[PDB]
Order: structure tokens, then sequence, then C-alpha cells
């Protein structure tokens, strides 16, 4: 089914963990058509300052997203960042997720292949949607079964980022493709206006899944507070891409 | 709003040709009431890359056969111009005129093209950001334009390669109507067939007020852009599927 | 010999072409071993804005040009906008320039070629490098016999040109080069601190000629203010690329 | 300030090959007195493309063939470091710690070069603005860092394409010392000997603080960037000529 991956974009706390999942279960239950996979990075290992937010460490992390699969029994996914911390998040992750600019680490592409979860690997800015495949071959060289590729942006000029929807189809031939609607539209070194505009292109175009990252009060995040969407407008956006899906889906090509 | 569909063969191989294809955006017209048809081609292609390449039979030849399709089967014409002189002329029959990306910022083009009292539609450069068609619009409004469009048609992206950010559809629409080119925007330029439908899915559901589209009854043996004319057969089919998407998207389209 | 095309960017009187054309000509006698071609547009046919300066016309740019070389016996170059103005023209500039945005425009680059005349065509912000050999083509077929390709910059994202070096020696194989060291700069819709370090570039890479736009008073130009050359920096930017090019020449490759 | 010239083998193919490339780098140091030479070759390549490539024999026997390298030749070592935990190991042989195009932003790799006391050289990432290089640049010397570098290695142009923006050269030496990686920045991601010369001379005549070159006795059979590192034998005619063309621009140098 229609893959809806959501959360804050880092672990402020588990009690805001709690408080996004209280949501997501929610629109889990209302939405039973879709798979809902809570998010939340334990550490933002790249942020541009050093001294911007970076979290409350791995340990403290993965016990938030354990409490958020047991208290509401929704799949989980985090980013890892170096190899070693593949195994002790894999404990917890449904999903582990590979950062776009760790996208071409084999070792890393490797760990993460080898724990049994799924992984989805977000295409880095610097990378054709073509050169994907060789992603997903080192992937499954290390044992992974369950693959995704997430559309985040591409390099335009600088601190810029275009989404080639021609990339979708493209890794569709070896992948499941997300959408990252949140990063997408983000100034490296940007606009919430065309968060929702462009998750509609991707739905009208075909995926199977995207990616938000949601906060109860953007304006007060820690990290990508200009681009987290709103909490109360999330259960909106998803209605709208369900039935935009609903009508185009009768178009996707075959790939 | 009544939907703009912008269709023809890329150029005016022949006044026969013309009229095989507006026989068939004749009868899509008919059918689909809701769309506001435009019959398009170009008397002249004024910047094939070859000096060898087809050009066309001439400005003279090229207003006969769009005036023959217009008397023949009532449609709404548009073709482009390349200099000043060509807008007057041009204008006798053509109820849009259409500006060359190449050309967007020529002013007394513009200038031409708006003083004759036609609508006008402006091909957004391949090197225009889209917030920079605002003094576009603003040359045309300057020269007595009441009726204009802007056209998203790809952006340059590394070389021989183009690529549509669809931000340039909100960001446009603050001054002027938005009208996306699902032809040209997938040309590799000095072109990729399979993604022409997905785009133009993408470009509805993110809201504009019509769509561009050659078509051709046999794209192999076209004069011009024969790797991106859709087959004339596939038209129908495409046209349905936009009216579907831009429906069920719509009540989610943000005011400007 | 070495080819340097300089002059204002417009044509804002002939007094203005007078004093720039008379340390044109100083320059011209101090250093003979380079060709000088003095440059000026009388028609800024693509200002952003309607209410921004284009000039004066045809007329009374052709006539100022004429003095100019009247006067101080210059080559002269301007560029053209429409097919009708080559032959006006052709009757005082001795190579005739066309634009950057028209370089692909068949009648213009005929009606250039028919007069006689030499021909310089900016590479368009949109071309790549091989996809000159195309519009060296149609000038031959013309009957254009000095032609010139001049870079300029590329679309690099949104409002930013970036100078590939890489093109000099791709162009060089059809046509002779000359490095535009004013617009490459410039941000559509720039910096002049980076002018004369990318004009080392340049002349190390390897070029037949350098285009540069200066003015008296930069901070008084009615049109590329923020990247006209102060005139009194002229010689000494001369100086330096004859320099460099006489030290690195050795080195140019043979295309 | 005395030019520095990085070369070597892309990767420690073996304990031989880096002697070899060694000896004659150990020459031109002998010759070139006025360049500081650093010998490179990477024990690891972290990111081929594909998993059937060729990486490397491993940290220990790197770490112990660049070590006989300096042994033998007494020339100063750099390599780059993947992960956090081999910073340590590395900085036991390694002069400067090289960070990876693609970890130039990966905060805790960052941190690891720079407390081991030795200088680091940071290749800018494809996606990064030079402007921008001014927080990692900060981050190295909260770290520790006393000695830092900057490597222009080409900018993402398109697919599959590099650019290289000169104008980041002086906006990059306003925090740090400047090196362009001449090998790198020719490369088609996922290469064009026919370039490397040519820019790098762009590079002397803009101005910059070293070069980076990769150079393989024999590049046909080298099992990594084959299609670009630099024949050996033709080294010392690239380092003369940067030399005699740093020399003659030198006066023109703008001060930061
Ligand atoms: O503006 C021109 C449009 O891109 C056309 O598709 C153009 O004529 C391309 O022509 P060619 O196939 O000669 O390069
Ligand atoms: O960062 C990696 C450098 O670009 C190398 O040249 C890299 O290993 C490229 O490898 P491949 O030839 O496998 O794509």
């Amino acid at each position: 089914k229609f893959l809806v991956i959501a959360g804050p974009c880092a672990i402020e706390s588990e009690e805001l963990l709690l408080k996004v999942g209280e949501e997501i279960k929610r629109l889990s239950e209302k939405f039973k058509e879709v798979e809902f996979v809570f998010k939340s990075s334990f550490d933002k290992a790249n942020r541009s300052s050093i001294h911007s937010f970076r979290g409350h460490g791995l340990e403290y992390g993965v016990k938030a997203l354990r409490k958020v699969k047991e208290e509401f029994g929704l799949k989980i996914t985090t980013d890892i960042h170096e190899s070693w911390q593949a195994e002790p998040v894999a404990e917890v992750a449904d999903i582990i997720q590979i950062p776009a600019f760790l996208c071409g680490q084999t070792d890393l592409l490797l760990a993460a292949a080898k724990t049994g979860r799924a992984v989805n690997v977000k295409k880095g800015q610097f990378l054709a949607p073509w050169d994907t495949k060789n992603v997903v071959e080192k992937l499954k060289f290390g044992g992974a079964k369950e693959i995704y590729l997430t559309e985040r942006g591409t390099t335009f000029g600088y601190n810029n980022l275009v989404v080639d929807f021609r990339s979708l189809p493209i890794m569709k031939q070896w992948a499941k493709v997300i959408y990252d609607a949140t990063h997408s539209v983000q100034l490296p070194g940007g606009m919430r206006e065309f968060i929702f505009p462009l998750i509609r292109a991707a739905v009208a175009v075909g995926c199977d899944g995207v990616f938000m990252e949601t906060h109860p009060e953007p304006e007060k995040a820690l990290s990508d507070a200009s681009t987290q969407l709103p909490l109360s407008q999330l259960e909106g956006i998803i209605e709208a891409i369900l039935e935009i899906r609903e009508v185009a889906s009768k178009y996707y090509e075959t790939i």
C-alpha cells in the first residue's frame, strides 16, 4: 500500500515524539489504506554551524523511538551516519535511512543491509537518476530485500535545489520510490509555500510514497523550522494526495 | 475558468497537414466543451541547430494556411514571430501572438506584439528565473497588451538538458496566466517522449491555466521535433486525463 | 595578433565615445603587438525594465562610431538586433557582433555574414561549447570569412553565470575565441572583483582576444554600471594579460 | 609563500607502486626547492560507483605503505578518512588529513581530524557554494585545527558533469589556504584528461596556495580514475609550467 513517512525532523525530546506520534496514530486509524512510518533523527550530523542543535545521542533517540513503537504500534525509521550505528538502530528501526550525502558510502550501505531491515536511500543532490541503479545493487549485494530510493532535489546552481520529476519513473525501474516533500524545497546553506504543490505533482506523476517532516509548532523547531509542516495540516494534505492518486493512478506508466 | 489547450504541428509543413490536424482538434473541441482550443503551428523555425534543417515555406504561405484552418474549422490561431515587422501581418490571423523563448527579452518584439491588440504568449527563456518574468509582463502591459500568458518550457540544466522547476507555475501566476509546454520541456537542446505524459500530469496537479502540446499525424515523419511531437491519435486520451487530474486537484490550488 | 575589444557598454553620447576612444588610441600606440577594436552598443535591446536606458538610435550610434574611426583610426564593432540593421551597421563596423540571446537566429547570422564584414558571435548562456560548431557553419554558409566566438558565461542556476574554461579549447576547433571579461561576472536579473582574476585565467588557458567594457566613471554608467571597468585601470590589466600570455603561450595546446 | 604540490597515485594498489611514484616525487622535490611536496594515496576508495570496483587493501596495509614512503623518501604524507575512528590511526603517518568531498559537512569526521593536531584538507563538496565553506572552517577551528586547506574539485553542473567556478578561489581564500584539484575537476561523475593542463593553468593564474594532482606510472592500468590520472613522466613538465605562470601572475594576485 501507499507509504507515508512522517514525523519531526529531529528528536527534540521523546515528549515531542509522543505528541506527533499520537496524531500519526490517529491518521493511521483514519487511513487504513496507507502504511504510516514514524520518522525522526537522533542526530543531525551535518548542520551548517557547529553551534546548531544536533540531538541527544543515539541511545536517547533509540529509546524515544522505542516508546513510540510500543505506545502506538507504529513502524519506525531513522537515519544512520556511520557503519557502527546500523546494528543498534536496527533494534527499533523497521526502515534504516541513508542520508543524501552518504548515499555513495559503500560500508554504510552494506552495514544497513546486513541488519535485515528495509533500507531507504535519500538520493544525493549530486546524483543522476540512472546512477541510483548502482546504489540498489550495492544494497542487494549486502542482503537487502526491501529497498527504497527517495527523491529530495538536485543541486541547481548555488543554495538552490530543483526537483526533476523525470527521476520518479527512472528510479522506479529498480526500487520503490518515495518523494521527500520537505527537503526538496529547502535552500542549502526553503519556501513552505511550495511543499503542497510539489507533493501534488509527485503523486500525479506516480510514486510509492511520500516523506514529510511535521512539527506541532514549526516556528519553534530546532532544525528545519522554516520547512516542517504544521501538525494540524497533515491530515488535509494526506487526504488530498490520496484523492489525486486515486484518479491519476489510472495513468501511471508500467515500468 | 476555461482551461486552455494549445496544440498543433510544430511547423507548417503544408496546408494539407494543418487541415488534417485541425480536423482532429475541431472534433475534440466539440467533445471537450470546457476547453478553449487554440491551433498552433510555426510559419518559420528561425533557430534550427543546422543551416540545412527545415525552416518553413515563408510568412505569406503560413498565414494563408493558418487562415484556412480558422475559416474551415472556426478555431482560434497562434503562431510565433521572430522580428518586429512580422507582428502586424501575423496579427491578421493569429488570436494569440507567441514570443519565442530566446527572444522573451527583446523589448521591440514584445512592444510590436502588444500594440496589435492580440493576446500575447511569451515562452519563458531557458535562461530566465521565474521571478524575472515580472518585468517581461510589465513591458507587455506598457505596450498595450491586455491578455498575457507565460509559458513554462524548461530551464538550462547543465549541457544539452532542460529541467522543469514546477515552482515556476505558482510564481509566474502572480502576474500572468500560466501555460505548461509539454513538448519542448523534455527536449535535449542540441528528446524523450516517455516523459511528456508524466510531466504534464505534474503540471495540472500543481495548477496552470493551460497546456501547450505539439502533435503530428506521424511524428516519425515530422520535419521538426520528430522525437517529441505527440502522435495525433493520442491527443484525446491525454486531454481527458489532464482534465480529470485538474478537476480532482483543483480544490487544493492555492490563491495568489 | 592578440585582439582587445574595449569601449563603453552603451553609446551614451559621442562625447563619451571620444573620451574613451582617446585612451584606447593611446593604448593602441603603446601596445603595437595588440589589435584594438572599439566597441559600444547603439541600442540595449533587452534591458530588464521597460524604463531603463536603451540608447539614442542606430543613426546617432553609427554616426558617433564613425567619428571615433575617423578621429582615431580605430577598428569598430557594435551589435545588431534584427536583420535589417546589418547593412547600415556594416558601413562603419569592421566586426559585426551577434548578441548572446540571438546566436541561434539564422536570419540575423546570414544578414551579418552577407555584409562581408567579420562576425563575432556571443555564445548563448544556454549553449554548449560543441554546439557553436553549427553557428560557425551557418556564418560560413552566408559567406563569412573572419569568424569569432565569445565566451560570456553559462546559465548556472538562477541569476548566476559560471565560466567553464573548457569552452575555450573546444570552440578553438572552429573559430577564433574571445573572452568577455565583463558580462561573464554579471548576475542576470555582478562582482567587479572577479573581472581581473577571470581575465588572467582566460589568457593562461589560451584565447585569441579579450573583450572588456570600460567607462570613465562606471558609477554613472547608464548600463552595466557595476561591471564596467574604470578607464584608468585598462592599461594595467592589458599589460598584465600580455605578460601572462607571453609566458603561458608556450603551453597552449595545438587545436 | 612556499607553493604546495599534492601528488601521488589515486589508490594504494600496492606498496611497490607507491615507492615507484614516491621516487619520482622525491626527485622533483630536490629540483623544485620552492615547492612543498606532499605524497598522496588513498588506503580506501569508499564510494566507487560499483560494488565490484577496486577499493583498496585496508587501513592497516595502507598506513604501513605510506609510512614506508615517508621513511624511504622523507616526504610529507596525506590520505583521506571516511569515518571518525580512522582519524587516530591515520594521524600516525599522515601530515595532512584529507576529508572527502561528500563528507565535507560531517561534523564528527571534521572534529575527529581536528583533534589529532595534524593539518586538515577538506575537499569542497560538489553541492557546496564557495561562501558556505566558511562554516566548515569554523567547525575545524572549533575542533582544534591550526592548519586548514580547502580544495576546489568542481561543482555539480547538470547530470554527470562538473564545472570549475574559479570565483571560488578568491572567495575561499578569505578563511583558509586554497588548493586546486586538477584531476577530479575534469571527471564526469558516473573523465577528460585533455582539460587537466589548461584548467590547472587557469588555477595558478587566478591564484591558489597549491595544486592537487593524481599521477600513475601507467594511467591505462590504474585501478581507479584510469582516465584522469596523469602519466608520471608528465609531472615535471606540468609543475615547471605552473611555477612559471604563478611567478608572472603573482604580482597581480589581489589581497584578501
Ligand atoms: O526554439 C526551438 C525549439 O526548441 C525547437 O524544438 C527547435 O527548432 C530545435 O531545433 P533543432 O532540432 O534543429 O535543434
Ligand atoms: O570521490 C571519489 C572520486 O570522484 C573518484 O574519482 C571516485 O572513486 C569515482 O569512482 P568511480 O570511477 O567508481 O565512479
